[PDB]
């Protein structure tokens, strides 16, 4: 493959603890993008020459570092009321003073788990013969609005407080052994006689991503990745507008284990009934729409029960290596790529998080990186030797695509035309 | 200009595919801040010496990577009601069972686009002669609260799911040709005989920026950058508390194309009228306050119809280059700057996103970077040769500014005094 | 200490302004993690050899770059009402038209700061003898719901719009002088005869952190770090659901200096009283739970009255240096560490922002970096020579810990067993 990646080569004197000093060769690879691979040939002065040491970055991924978790139900709004004339039942003298948001009337008809999350009260109703009462003073309306979880469906929700880079590299030793591993950052690792490699860290050009949260439906394990509320903040209109501290608490939305804002349910008292209004957000609908694998604005998120993100523009992440070699000379194998191509389609949505699909047929003499810069967006992707079609996603702002793009594949540049039609949503 | 920027210079043997091996000179520039420029002199063994290759970073900017878009109206709250005695009109037997949140009474007086977003209902009202009715049973109050867009003003809102770095570099070839371009990351670009340059990527020291969204007023194109709701989440108190899927849907806030939380409008039924309460957030007021260009906490945001951010502290972003040279010797031109200065003013706000303005008159023998570290904040900016006044922004926490600051300009350090007075908001 | 950190060493020709050209030695340290230290020995051709120049990264921290600030009260909900028969008091002809959300009834009993934030109104009540009135037409209910701050407790809230890296380095000159400083990024600093050092910047592998806000209780100075609302957006369920523009405005929640959503307080009118509902979020409770120092998902936040964050995985931040040396030879002192250890405990919470505590006893021949990779999480920490116990935090997803972990300490790897039990919350 033989990418040009070694950008410094040095000979330093290194000493242990009199003193024991010797010459160390060192080769610095400041920036290696996913898919790229270097080929390093070591020969001792006596020689011949080894097959090369190959150093490839397979991927540099984003791992979710979680905030505290909580559980959410698929909640449904319910309301009930019963009216008692003054001097009847509890209404001996108007609304009884104790009857408050945790109170339950025995006169109630509907589903009343007395342990469920909700809000009760009692209100004045009309009295007199006109409203079916002997006593003309106001009647009592004992009412409750609450939420239940009839489907027993529950999601564990874990906000991603940040994402952390995690590299996977692939090394081919001159013996031919292939090693695929997450390296230990900053620790020189002896690979074979006289040669050690240090992974010096990963870097990313993507700043301040939007807050996303892992969702896992319990007892089905199916995952989603979507916005959610901070733990303990029951803000209406989001996953997490109801939050529970256990699976069972969420299954039955228990008052003692769940929080909410009671305005999620509206109740309208009428003389002889009540009208219920749901302002609830369907958790199920959000998870349906947000299933993994998903492309969200330049990053593909996928599941291993942990979620990781892969930047789609592979030139926006890189890893750095240092190679030391003792008593050996280094030669680099470096070759340019012959690569040409044409766009065969653009299709999809505009002003959408997925971005449109750009279909690009390329022929390439070796594995390399394709770059596509348009006026709306720009991206890069790995290209395989031979002739193949690639479908990177790119973001456009309008239904009509008709613009100049520049394709750069292995240093060869051409001005392609992108034309197509895209939908909203 | 001649900044010290080449921090490694090497001579490696590079080979193609027997084998064809030759010596490649390589120069690594690990970190170049905006405004900085290197000067590289190449001479062949026979010589004289070329004018230099100049490599300057013009800017490293943040480009908005959008989430899905939506449209928002400048919404205004409306309410209406009509009361019908029992046995009159629809109220033949109390509130009719069908009359619900999408129902419209023909008895209504006010603006009723039956396609608009809103919520209807009917409620019991007082009956009898005391409330103007023959029948003593409860009357019916048919009511609706809704939102309209009388100004027809609409903004397209595009949340920025993340920001991505984008570099602009300026190269001066020994021939004197100046090239200003966004380079292709990771691809060696042949510049002139024997010399190629690779841009190895950009890096930024600013972590996890606050969520901002592009706003564009339709039919005026004027832009703003401000917080907003995630698409599909109609959280009250934010741009995006009402969201529409098209311009026309937003112009007339259509029920079929818009979402909201109906608690954005309050209605109070009285016997013979209703009181309307608006809890709406003015979109216009947010966009007014959030016009581009804007400084938001260390980053200047500006328009090209796309928005980009420029870190104001120019030492917090950098680009990395590698230069290869074949059959040539390299010499670096590097000069230090003579530079002194004094603070002439500090004015503005404290505890504000803009930060205060610090006025600094500097004299400098060459283009260089000024650094100002204070106890409250710290920044750096590009400085031009000659005598000029600069106005970097810095953040303070109190109305009274009276503190030690250190000014570093081209390696020369001095302890300046910052004194001034600032306002809240 | 003698870490392997110099990964390039070069000899370039550098020229001033005929021309004055000379040879400059340069040593590049691409990536130095906190706790690591290099030892550089300079000898002039005549020699002996200096004690070394030591270059250590003490810390690379995250500094909060603030949005605009605001003040929040510890708010408490209040309600009052008074009912006047028709033809009595203001109720001469029903609810008076002027009586609206800023109106105050002189008939009111409760705490009425007429300058406080709140919402008034008047509503129809029942008339006639049945409701204590001679006139049978509807009575008037004059009511108000508002918020007060009885404790006078106020927090200044400053959202962190982003976090910026700030490095502290420690240099030991051959003379033995120790210098601890924040370096000036990108400026070559002359250290001693012939030697200068450039700090080339900091880098971090943590992307897009969750929005946090500094909180400072006024008149106590005690700090917290917690989510909050954007300035000017009074979204219910968060710190900042009530926002004030001054300390005094927050102390008494003045209408002219504070904003809110009036649905934070509910009022239910009954015939002869009103029921008050608080939907307020206790600011005090959030600050209590969010006190500094706090570990939030991989970062320890601590106070200097400014807050800074320290990444706990020290291999996820690094600094870069360049050293120039004039007329001298360089030798590197580099030694590997002997280091072994065992896990002695894991205790704490799962699916929590703190993460569990893993207790690790290590013996090490020198200061070095310990790395612990488990299936749930992975971290690294600084290790001191000798035998010591370390307690890095790691995130697990389940109450039962029983998994393979790999410990890497100075290049020595061992597969440890992690077993323990953790709680939710
Ligand atoms: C050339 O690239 C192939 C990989 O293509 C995949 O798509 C690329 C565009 C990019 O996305 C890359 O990340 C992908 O891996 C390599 O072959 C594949 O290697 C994977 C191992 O992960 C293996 O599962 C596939 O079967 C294999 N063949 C395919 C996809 O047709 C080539 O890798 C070399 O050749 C392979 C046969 C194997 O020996 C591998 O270890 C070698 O690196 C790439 N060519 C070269 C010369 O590297
Ligand atoms: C010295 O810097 C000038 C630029 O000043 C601007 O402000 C700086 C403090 C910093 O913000 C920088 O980003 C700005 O560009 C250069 O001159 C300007 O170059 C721009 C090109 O972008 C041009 O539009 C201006 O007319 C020009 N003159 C000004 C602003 O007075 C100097 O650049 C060199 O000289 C120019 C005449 C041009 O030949 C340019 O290509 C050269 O780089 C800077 N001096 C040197 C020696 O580089
Ligand atoms: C070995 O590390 C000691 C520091 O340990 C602390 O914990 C580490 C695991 C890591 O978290 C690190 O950041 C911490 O500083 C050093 O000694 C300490 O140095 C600090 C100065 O910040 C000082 O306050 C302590 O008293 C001191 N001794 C302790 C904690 O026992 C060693 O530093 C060297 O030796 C010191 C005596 C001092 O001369 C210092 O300047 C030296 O660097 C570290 N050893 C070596 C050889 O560097």
């Amino acid at each position: 493959q033989c990418d040009e990646l070694v950008h410094a080569e040095s000979k330093s004197i290194t000493c242990k603890s009199e003193k024991e000093c010797s010459v160390t060769g060192r080769a610095l690879l400041p920036a290696v993008n996913p898919g790229q691979e270097a080929c390093l040939h070591f020969s001792m002065p006596g020689s011949p020459d080894s097959k090369c040491l190959k150093i490839k970055v397979k991927s540099i991924n984003l791992r979710c570092k979680q905030a505290s978790s909580y559980y959410v139900p698929e909640a449904k709004a319910r309301c009930t009321s019963v009216r008692r004339c003054r001097w009847a039942g509890d209404c001996q003298s108007g609304c009884p003073t104790y009857f408050s948001s945790n109170s339950f009337s025995d006169d109630w008809a509907n589903r009343m788990d007395r342990a469920g999350l909700g809000m009760s009260g009692c209100s004045d109703g009309c009295g007199g013969a006109a409203c079916g009462c002997f006593n003309a003073a106001p009647s009592c309306i004992f009412w409750r609005k609450w939420v239940e979880n009839p489907s027993n469906r529950v999601w564990k929700v874990s906000p991603c407080a940040s994402w952390v880079l995690a590299a996977i590299i692939e090394l081919t030793l001159p013996s031919g052994e292939v090693k695929t591993l997450e390296p230990v950052t900053g620790q020189a690792t002896q690979m074979f006689k006289g040669v050690a490699i240090t992974y010096l860290g990963s870097s990313i050009e993507i700043v301040g991503m939007t807050r996303l949260c892992e969702m896992k439906e319990m007892g089905t394990g199916i995952m989603a990745l979507a916005p959610c509320n901070d733990p303990g903040h029951a803000i209406m209109g989001n996953v997490g507008e109801i939050q529970c501290s256990s699976i069972e608490s969420a299954k039955h939305i228990r008052s003692d284990g769940c929080i909410w804002n009671a305005d999620l349910v509206g109740i309208e008292l009428r003389v002889d009934d009540a009208v219920c209004f749901s302002k609830l957000t369907s958790v199920e609908a959000v998870a349906n729409f947000s299933k993994i694998p998903a492309i969200i604005s330049g990053v593909r998120f996928d599941q291993g029960s942990r979620i990781y993100g892969s930047p789609l523009d592979i030139t926006k992440v890189s890893g750095e290596f240092s190679v030391s070699f003792r008593g050996m000379r280094l030669k680099l194998s470096e070759i340019s790529a012959s690569c040409t191509g044409e766009i065969t389609n653009v299709s999809g949505c505009y002003s959408c998080m997925t971005g449109a699909s750009v279909s690009i047929k390329l022929h390439s003499s070796k594995n390399t990186t394709g770059h596509l810069k348009c006026d709306s967006d720009e991206t890069a992707f790995s290209v395989m030797e031979g002739t193949h079609t690639y479908r990177p996603h790119m973001s456009f702002d309008k239904a009509v695509v008709d613009e100049e793009c520049v394709l750069n594949c292995g240093g060869h540049s051409s001005k392609l035309l992108l034309k197509g039609s895209l939908v909203f949503m």
